[PDB]
């Protein structure tokens, strides 16, 4: 036998250990057009129809991006765009209020209810109307029967919506 | 009431959404020693004993070294150093070999085997012995009771040993 | 050498592997006291103050209520009970309302909003009043640093509040 | 207004809250056949061909035993079988040695190590042969692109392999 010492700049002592990171996927639309009527003498929303672009998501990164397009999430092929439409708007007072509406993704419909938030309603620079509002609300994957290949575990069951809206008077 | 028309501009149709995702935590020491007893006549290890200074682990990442010396995991107050003794060495080939040892984790001993892979026999420039070998195997956490408090949900109950070895002759 | 059958009766040609799987841990509260005042003529609340006594709960298994009062999670010893206070009761209509009050857990408070939905408001066989309501919103382990020590993987930050309530004129 | 007292008989201080638990699944399979050739005299294997009947899984539950036969696991109408090869036994000593040979899980080959463990060697009560043994080893999933749209964070990507094996002396 014969004995020896480690070189220490040729030598790793390693190890590897899996472990699980929880994420917050955060992502926008770049197109989609909406039909907004607002009563700023009320603070009452008295139509709002959203239509989406499901193509023109964004969640920071192209290749998922592309993958939400496929089979298993959107199916943008059949199903190019997803909606929603107020039914019903109960104001609290003029900065809050419960918004009821039909969302629609890939062809399944559900009445769902967003926090309307008002942000501020205006008089222009010009003297033509402002505001701003957000919309906010919690929708199930499981009730849309959306993505439903993918496990409640890796992706939860729950998508939180954050629509944060400016809009102007119209002509 | 009134109509509106989105400042596309400052407008985000937004969500989030929550996902895990498994990665492999990678680290080495940088402080260790070892004995290496080895006859490149027969391609046997004799005797084969480390002991790693748990403080100089490095995970590329300082804030998880740092929590890695804390009570939830190495407990490097009280357990500076762990340890790994041969027991036994059986040889498969020139190339192979099973090695037995008793790793000591925090003051917690057990009996694991390695897989030993002779990477090369040589004389060196002078004249002198080299050897480079692998030792590679898994342990569980749950046999050294090791980060007891933390799930093996979050964090695999197995630990991938990859000890990669040069060596030069003594003297 | 030599040939062998196998004996189908004592060979088992075995494999073991490992998966997550999400469950909801349903429970509530065997021992809390609340005072209520409600108006029936106008379906408005007009205090609404509940203690739970955090020893008494109840997920229908022993070892985990145990595990619930120690410090990793109640801190029973500390903080024996959990108080919520109503602040505010905001009238959507007669079934449906916007609740915020002052949540306690092991010390740490916070306002929360509950949907108060109003099930049914009676006068009973003898003349006195009745009310059976419903409390439901999501609340974050995060929000009140509670069990800390556990992950957001392990146990999800979202807690589902289901209070249901019957209950009696007084005197 | 008006003061209410609860009827605790028919009110919950209820929540729920989702939680993540590991477990392994544990499966074998009823209709297998294997070919045997060992020499008691050396301790050694000769040869050891295995081949499965995915159709006859058993993982105590009918509805995920099915399950495994779909196209995003086995595929049992295209690849019904699978067979295991052995091409090299390298003894280590008479009660163990490691046994390389060639798995295929739907189509797909890998060579694999199983541990050869012999739990014994005997002339039987009518002085014909006997062997107990056991192979055991871990696979991954990976490694053989089997169950690839299932993450490897629901389903580990390592299954382990335990084959307990009797066996007599043939004619
Ligand atoms: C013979 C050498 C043995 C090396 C064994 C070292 C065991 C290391 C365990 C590391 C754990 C990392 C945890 C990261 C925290 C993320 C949550
Ligand atoms: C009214 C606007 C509604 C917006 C709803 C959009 C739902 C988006 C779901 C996104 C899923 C991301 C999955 C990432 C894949 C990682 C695995
Ligand atoms: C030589 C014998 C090899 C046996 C290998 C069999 C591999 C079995 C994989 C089983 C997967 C179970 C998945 C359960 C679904 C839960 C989600
Ligand atoms: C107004 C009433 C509020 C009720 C809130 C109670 C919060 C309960 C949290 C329970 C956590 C269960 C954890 C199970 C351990 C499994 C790991």
């Amino acid at each position: 036998m014969k004995e020896y010492t480690l070189d220490k700049a040729h030598t790793d002592v390693g190890f590897k250990i899996k472990h699980l990171q929880i994420s917050n996927v955060k992502g926008n639309f770049k197109d989609y057009s909406a039909v907004i009527d607002f009563d700023p003498a009320s603070a009452e929303f008295k139509k709002l129809d959203v239509t989406i672009k499901i193509a023109s998501v964004n969640t920071e990164n192209q290749t998922r991006d592309n993958h939400l397009q496929q089979d298993d999430f959107f199916k943008a092929k059949k199903y190019p765009d997803m909606t929603f439409t107020m039914k019903k708007y109960e104001k609290i007072d003029n900065e809050k209020g419960k918004m009821t509406g039909t969302l629609t993704i890939a062809g399944v419909s559900k009445d769902i209810v967003l926090d309307a938030e008002i942000g501020g309603v205006a008089k222009g620079k010009d003297g033509k109307e402002k505001i701003g509002f957000s919309l906010n609300g919690k929708i199930k994957r499981s009730d849309f029967k959306f993505a439903t290949s993918t496990s409640t575990i890796t992706l939860s069951d729950d998508i939180n919506l954050n629509i944060e809206v400016e809009a102007n008077e119209k002509e």
